[PDB]
């Protein structure tokens, strides 16, 4: 049993609230661990550590920041199997899905090398007569970011690296269901040249996030998981006059013309629906086969497919997927699917009875796949977060549109098609920030940026890309003239 | 007496509340005119007006867009003594004031005309293996703005040039103190072609401002004025899950360091402390000179000024100042200036008694001028919003700078010095949005951005400049690639 | 008759050589007027005005610049009957070409109008110790056009807009063939507001273009025409140390895919073919089809319309097309064509053969267009700029590719078809700097950038768009500190 | 001579000989002695060189911008490795200190640095309905082949300036550095093969005018950088453009430094000793003018400048302690020697003379004394010749005005510099004077790698600077694509 507390002023603390929530190991569902959940006091010891320690941080020239940058990558590459090996045994999913949310963080940190560039302002000479006009882009002084339990590196990561790169100091509180990755993140941090205090993490739950959002030296406040939390934070945060953005929740469509390719599209759709048990706000969860032959067609390619999962923890590295989170997880995407039979869709592949030997208590579900949803049942409108795709057959172009058009949630979508003109039409059109053109997960690359549209995300700035640089800084405009002096 | 209502879908539309309000003459104080209060029909109506409009409007093209802009910009030249004169009847400034109102209103719409290159988004090609990376801003939809009585035409035109010449509707709230401008320039825009819908007028109070914080088909909201109304819009905007930016109140201070043109220091400080009877969130309000000396011939120069000011109505067009906006301001401002003698500052110049033969009932104050204030002092923490100047002795630099570096607001602040360090280090640590070195009003053009710190702006992006467009504008990331085809 | 000068210090001057150029109506075959060709006197004169206005000219703020340019496109609307009718009479298009020509080159004045956002540079606060750092964008101080015949409204604005708007002085040398718009535009930017002696028209032939490229006071030459003259222009410049940009001919093919809408392809082909008699570096003068049905198909669709083509002078405002340029440019067309035939291409429409009633001695010629064309004829190697579309069978998509591909000329191309796949690829791989995707005349619009690749162009900087600006401006790099001074 | 090293060329991931069996001898500058000789390339040698380019060029213009800012990632960690041993064979070959040497390379690195933000530099721009249906886009692609040849005084930092946004960007580059220091270039090049750069894309071909004619004349290469003195950039930019190419090129400097009567004196004097001696005055950006403003503050500043100049440490790289090493040819230091008698001979008062100075052991090194002139006018050779020697002459300029038409009226326009309190003076000064590089109490004003270096006047040719964003648009060309659909099976 490992008992993991904070990591402030440069070194692992204990904190001092007397409270602790479990750490599971979602594969046995036994618990190999605890978690302390921050106090008020805990939040504030924080702050004043970011705050003795952010001036002198800002007050380092561009270069010898993104220098830090530059060693933590190597850092992160030199302990890329450690920094699995614990995300995957608290996540639960597959070495190389944790693999693959280190390198997508890396890869911001890559970007934010940059930063000597990417901070520049602009000057204007002559706006007036002998008058000159230049802005600054200055810190905001302290941040804080709030991480959801399924990318524990790359989404705090997306967040302290533009922060900190901008001169910044920054509070992560992160999901206590998979602590590890950050606290091993910041230890890092101090071990690429990183100084104590600018990078702090702060485990704990909504009691620790209301002392963030309410703490007035904090400035500015990221967040990434469920809709409603987001609101929450959003709306709390500007009331406490903070800048935000918050990020939500997904319902991703991927519509496949009657011209698509369709043993890729297939091939996309298992490891777009079932990657990491389909725990992402980038999962596709709902086939919008376009005609009734694609359907028939494309269905026959994936049942397949699905069936012949492989299921398993992440000590089998052979296996696609592993279990969800937490119990809780499990039993409401259970109940889900159960609605999907009761309410009239046909479950295609059902699998509820699945059971892995020797890991009977761990949080396994094998792969569902429904035909026939329709936009009324809950299995669509709802969020599932679980190894569950839903089919709903579109008889033309504007109908399999109007589906991902007219849901709740704007984060990605996809379609699959040969055709320029409907590939163009459609990316056009969309109501949805991310678009795959025969790209089942468009998430774009750290130097571009991230952000879902309507309920998925809220306010003005993107994740990492240039929006992060704009969201970690204030603006600060000169306009500037001079006396008549020794010169005459 | 005139009785205004909206601007709904290209016309003059009476209100449906049955509730009105007095629009003054504030030169005579007595009542010239009605703006009626818009009830939930009306802002559903310009809702729905917008909504009709929008998509046709986003999808004409840049360069056709611009010339909308072009052609307002023109009308806005040939209109302009009328404009002023009906700016300047409602809201007391001179004919000058209100010209000068106008035409920084006009510079936002002159900016806008490089929409085309302004909205360019970026493109990477090969991202992955054949695979294309590329990002759109498209329209946010609708968004409304709400602006404050002491620019009618500056302020609106700051908001909504932008807001439409990025595709989207917009729908303004302007001050009921004196709403005959904006009326006015949502009429121009149509003579200048823009479509019906797209920029419409909902004049009211409270009433509206709820109304459109809460209408759920409005992305985006845009406020200037006091800072508590800002931090209530901010926070309800937010509640709602809209995006906003929200801009406040001010208490510019000027620090005059000993090397400094003291003769250029005293007439721009005539000039800021004021210029619209001290009616600006850019007046100064504080002058800080360094050292005895300083201090005491910059009283020298100044109070023969002041006491010279000529006050007047606005078709008095030698008057250096006109009335305050309001009864209710007037009183305010006297109670303000009765705390300032009753706290033990020093009225060198005292404007209490003036009266003006003819408009003994109009809201004129005459020009004030305290010496020995300090900043316990009522005059010195709050925004009086009229023509009453302090002086604050700093008996050296690091005092000095400490005085609006401690300061609730932090809009704008200056430093005169003829000294290269002094400026520079200046103009680098204050925790203020907008410098001037040697200038009094350091409000950037409408190509940079406007943007105050502290308690004087809230959100994450400033107004006009390349700020705004990202603003009015979300951005889609699309992810493309290609299966093998016919070219094969 | 008439007589050109030249346009001097804002006004029309006399030229001091005594030599004139003759100045046909292409029409007809009369001469109607002369020009006056340069002396280096005569430029010498221009660049003593241009050295004598630029620097106050300089010094006006980026706003005020341009307010000019506004005006001046306001202006342009006024006179646009007027500039296209002096237009059509020297040149030989039709009404309809001479009023787009006149638009395009409005369109990059409509862009400079933001130069004041354009011209911004870079700032680095920090990056020493105490060390700020950034670049100015300043006037280059005197540049040159050298512009064709066939756009001379255009292409002499690409060129003079950003120049000037940059903050320049501009000597326009203009094609002796055409000089009226010339003239009238310089005339024009003058009544705009424009200083005399900032934009300067010197008309005459290569003796003019060699007293430019000679002169020590002349920092930027851009050129405009065919390949051999621009390289020529180009390593003359550059001998004597100036920065140049040079832009030559063309030889674009259209590729039509067995999938694309061919009525829509033959529709384009006769525009793109035939459209100013084919005088247009980005005329299409190569149609590849792809596959034995589609050039059947094309052939049998275009034939019909290359033989209904309407021809006749500026006057017959229902002329889709008039005469080409001068007796010498007929006389090279007739030439290609006789060797086409020798050559052993097939010639299915002959318009040889045609005259016009009353315009016996007009330059005028049928639409030709060849089948059976191989890349070892001279039809297909050299730009015949007149009324002659060649087509080459093509056997499949890469054999489509290789033809462009290999083509000395590399301006533009056009790719018909609706495949993705297909289109990306092409697109993505053609060496060639304009590229169509169903688009014949893939132009770049003014806030976008003209060039072409290989024998198209020379130099690092295209035409228009921000490149312009670059070429315009040199860069200018301050690093800043200040000793410890009386702030202490 | 000893032990002597021989050095080829780097083609295709390897040193290669030279085929033409025409060498160069390399000097050790502080001994006077031969230590090496580097091949001149013959055309067959650039030929295969060019081949060698072309053949890898296209794998790697088509891998992620991503894994080619990678190979620089760790190419600066590899840098940072071998600094030690990389600083030791620059300074063997061109004489100046150990720790100059680690600057030159720092230099570079910084440049490395800043293309690994290749995926964002090389971003272009996207409008969507610029028609009706119509989308209009650029691509920012390769050039291809590109070709760079620089001077003997950084041969780390200036081939580093060069390659890093050639290579980041997708082409394939060959370089020709100076004949006086190749080990450096090679080993760079080297590196870049360690650090996973495939074979081909970075190409070293030694050589003289040769090889720059071949480099200049070969159809294949689609753009020429150049750094090195004025009359030779001339001839490389008139040249290149003559063969169609795109070219930047970088040529000389008179750099002046004004001193107003209201600046830190003390800070002035200081900076003038650092920047007029440091490298023995081998700097395109090395104050050789100074331009003080009335009588007291000239005097003052001499009074100042004599004991700091005298007391200079002159000594071999092997010197830990030396502020100034040899110049770097014989040739070099007889033309140094020359233009400091001319000095003499048309009026300039020698106040601190250096022709004497000889070091004990090493009495055949191309040492030269610290040299400072006085009473110096604008119609001497000292004042209108770049000496790229330890030779300082002071102008006495009598007010603002004059002091700034000095620089001004100067041929060349590289680098100036501005010491002052008043900001209307620094403001003003910056704001006129036609030279690209400008200091405000800073002497050498040379720019970070992610701003952007240029001369001005006789000092550049060209319209792109070296290194920040106009590396970038050099090393780069635009293609727009203009793109619509017709109706298909949407409908
Ligand atoms: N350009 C400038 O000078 C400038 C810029 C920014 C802010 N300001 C600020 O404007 C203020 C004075 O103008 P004002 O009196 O019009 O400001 P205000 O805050 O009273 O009103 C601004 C807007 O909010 C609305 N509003 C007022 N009370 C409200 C309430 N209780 N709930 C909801 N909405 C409400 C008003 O109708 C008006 O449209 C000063 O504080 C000043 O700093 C001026
Ligand atoms: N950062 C810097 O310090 C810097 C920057 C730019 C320029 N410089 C300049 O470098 C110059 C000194 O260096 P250098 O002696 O190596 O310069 P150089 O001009 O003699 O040589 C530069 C390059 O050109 C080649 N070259 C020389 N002569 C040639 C000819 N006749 N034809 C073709 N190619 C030829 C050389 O082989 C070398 O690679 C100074 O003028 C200085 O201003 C220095
Ligand atoms: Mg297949
Ligand atoms: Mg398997």
């Amino acid at each position: 049993m490992y008992e993991l507390g904070h990591f402030i002023d440069g070194k692992r603390v204990a904190g001092t609230s007397g409270r602790v929530s479990n750490i599971f190991n979602p594969a046995t569902g036994e618990v190999q661990g605890t978690v302390a959940l921050a106090s008020d006091a805990d939040l504030a010891a924080a702050v004043e550590s970011a705050k003795a320690a952010q001036p002198k941080w800002a007050a380092t020239n561009p270069q010898r920041r993104a220098r830090v940058f530059m060693k933590f990558v190597q850092l992160l590459n030199d302990n890329m199997n450690e920094l699995a090996e614990m995300l995957s045994r608290e996540h639960g999913k597959t070495i190389d899905d944790a693999k693959g949310d280190i390198v997508r963080g890396l890869e911001v940190c890559e970007f934010v090398i940059g930063i000597p560039h990417l901070q520049k302002s602009e000057f204007t000479e002559g706006a007036g007569p002998g008058i000159d006009m230049y802005s600054i882009r200055q810190p905001v002084g302290i941040g804080a970011g709030i991480t959801p339990f399924n990318f524990p590196g790359m989404i705090p990561m997306w967040m302290f690296a533009p922060a900190i790169a901008c001169g910044n100091a920054f509070i992560l509180k992160p999901s206590e269901r998979d602590p590890s990755v950050p606290i091993r993140l910041a230890e890092l941090m101090i071990e690429a040249g990183l100084p104590a205090g600018i990078l702090n993490v702060v485990n704990g739950d909504k009691g620790a996030v209301d002392a963030i959002l309410t703490h007035p030296d904090i400035a500015a406040v990221s967040f990434v998981g469920s809709t409603p939390i987001a609101r929450y934070v959003y709306g709390t945060a500007a009331m406490n006059g903070k800048r935000a953005q918050c990020f939500g929740g997904a319902k991703n469509h991927m519509i496949i013309m009657p011209d698509a390719d369709l043993d890729q599209a297939a091939n996309a759709l298992i490891g777009a629906g079932y990657g990491s048990a389909g725990e992402r706000c980038m999962a596709i969860s709902v086939a919008v086969p376009v005609g009734e032959e694609t359907a028939n067609r494309l269905i026959d390619k994936l049942v397949p497919m699905v069936e012949s999962l492989r299921i398993g923890p992440y000590t089998d590295e052979k296996a696609d997927m592993g279990p969800v989170v937490t119990k809780e997880a499990e039993q409401r995407i259970r109940s889900l699917i159960d609605s999907g039979i009761e309410q009239g869709a046909k479950l295609v592949v059902d699998g509820r009875d699945f059971k892995l030997q020797g890991y009977e208590n761990g949080h396994f579900i094998g792969g569902c796949l429904f035909d026939d949803v329709t936009p009324d049942m809950d299995i669509y409108k709802t969020e599932i977060f679980g190894p569950v795709l839903s089919v709903v057959r579109a008889r033309n172009y504007e109908e399999a549109l109007s589906l991902p058009m007219k849901h709740e949630y704007g984060n990605g979508v996809a379609i699959y098609t040969r055709d320029g003109d409907a590939a163009r039409d459609f990316a056009s059109r969309i109501n949805i920030g991310m678009v795959g053109v025969n790209v089942p997960i468009p998430v774009p690359l750290a130097y571009h940026s991230f952000g879902g549209w309507k309920s998925s995300s809220f306010g003005d700035l993107n994740q990492h890309g240039t929006d992060s640089i704009k969201f970690w800084t204030r603006t600060k405009t000169i306009t500037s003239r001079w006396p008549s002096g020794i010169k005459d």
